[PDB]
């Protein structure tokens, strides 16, 4: 069965892929549909290993960085939250496909009204209130950032989840989460 | 084609059609509508009979399942909030096709990324904060489970609205909710 | 084909398009994607004239109105906050195409779901917790309403970020928010 060419994936159950404290420490699930001008996506993260397994003091945020480059490009080299190994692309089946992405723009956050500088700006930002484990008791903040890590010349998504440390030493782990963007192209 | 076969919906302003507590009583208008390997969605429940019209101390929280077979088409006999007798298929216009669906699994949640047997587990689950009646003073909780009811072959949907108890006497009535997930195929 | 017929939107990065308290007060970015039976959505609203850069005690409220017609074409007129020079079409490149818009109806909220004598109707409203400046400590809502301020064949999107008044002498602006409703068509 061909692959999706309006679906960027992790695959649907992802073995530990992003070392955000240590080596592995987090299962980040993340599917990107092209919808015309606007790309819906959907993302979880469940902690595996230390201070993910049980939050610290000063675990104060998760977070993590998609970095791409000027044609969309993921790039693996830190501060990329993946592992230079870990699958991410075109969803094929219930895995993904070897080709490389050749419509990143069309999943690339819109520069023009996200901009590479104001990071800071409210409009490069969606956020929402959420829950820790799913627990209603548990509320925490997902902030999604766009171009808010770029380089001149490439793309970015970030997310943070912040109000954590009201949960010490229990295991941090987010239900699906939404979010949603205008596309760069 | 006459229809969208991208899209399963209740029609836009369906009758009585759920029986939750007593019979017929409750409106369920669902629209689903996919895009690639997600599944964008809009809910809306107003309650018409019994506890749905006035919450009592014990109503702490309404919800809606919503199962379907192994090639999704909705099985429509307990726990499935919709009746036999409601409408439900493909948008044709402003009403349902008769025709069966032949792409069902397109609609389902992902059982790889969302497991029949994990139903506890947060990723399973899309969860936030409404309000109900649309009231910004009367925030309530949602929370929308991925193959928590299911049968070995089947799928399923639920929506629990929470945190009921603090409005006595006032009806059941919740905003159009939005939701999505990863599809099965 | 040049430009996008499923793409709705005032171009990324506009100028102040609004004058909600004195003149060109405010820039609204806004973007409508068709996605079949639903509409994705992304409303961004900040202020650079006015009581927009201090928030009163009173003004609990801030918000603009976009009114269509039978045709889901955007009336620039009162109660509309886009002025008639601002730009609004089918997206083209990252401008907007000249082509009158052909499916406005396409993008507009079902009257059948959305009711016109019926705005105050939780099914009417799509609510969410927000952020003001995208703050996670400036918490706020957003309501968008569905056909609420028509002409009898009109149609119409309202939001309304409410809960603001205890932010007084605070510049007003919002994430970029996302929100959804079945079409008419």
């Amino acid at each position: 069965t061909p692959y999706d060419p309006l679906t960027l994936w992790t695959t649907p159950d992802p073995p530990p892929n992003c070392s955000l404290i240590q080596e592995l420490d987090a299962k980040l699930t993340l599917c990107l549909t092209k919808n015309g001008s606007i790309v819906n996506g959907i993302v979880s993260l469940v902690g595996v290993k230390g201070n993910l397994l049980n939050i610290q003091s000063t675990t104060t945020t998760v977070g993590v960085h998609l970095v791409f480059d000027e044609q969309g490009r993921l790039i693996t080299s830190t501060p990329t939250a993946l592992v230079p190994q870990a699958s991410w692309g075109y969803r094929q089946g219930q895995s993904v496909s070897t080709n490389t992405v050749t419509n990143g723009l069309g999943f690339m956050p819109n520069v023009s009204a996200y901009p590479r500088p104001n990071a800071s700006e409210a409009k490069s930002q969606m956020v929402s209130l959420t829950y820790l484990q799913g627990d209603t008791s548990k509320p925490i903040t997902m902030k999604v950032a766009f171009n808010g890590i770029t380089s001149l010349n490439g793309y970015s998504l970030t997310f943070m989840w912040s109000g954590l440390s009201n949960y010490i030493n229990q295991p941090f782990s987010t239900p699906s989460c939404s979010f949603s963007y205008i596309t760069q192209e």
